[PDB]
């Protein structure tokens, strides 16, 4: 992918035990959030930004690798 460009493969939260970022451990309360760019998933502390993606012509929520990424070709 070119990120924003094309809708990734979203991780299912089935497959996903972890924050793909920092490693925490998803718990009753530590809850999963994808990144719409990349399809990760992330503990709310890594995924919390939200910036324009191209094939949703709207903002969306991006991980602190994507938003970085994206916001500075932006
Ligand atoms: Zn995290
Ligand atoms: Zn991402």
């Amino acid at each position: 992918l070119v990120l924003g460009q094309k809708q990734p493969t979203w991780v299912p939260d089935s497959e996903a035990p972890n924050c793909m970022n920092c490693q925490v451990k998803f718990t009753f309360t530590k809850r999963r959030h994808h990144c719409r760019a990349c399809g990760k998933v992330f503990c709310g502390v890594c995924c919390n930004r939200k910036c324009k993606l191209q094939y949703l012509e709207k903002e969306a929520r991006v991980c602190v690798v994507c938003y970085e990424t994206i916001s500075k070709a932006q």
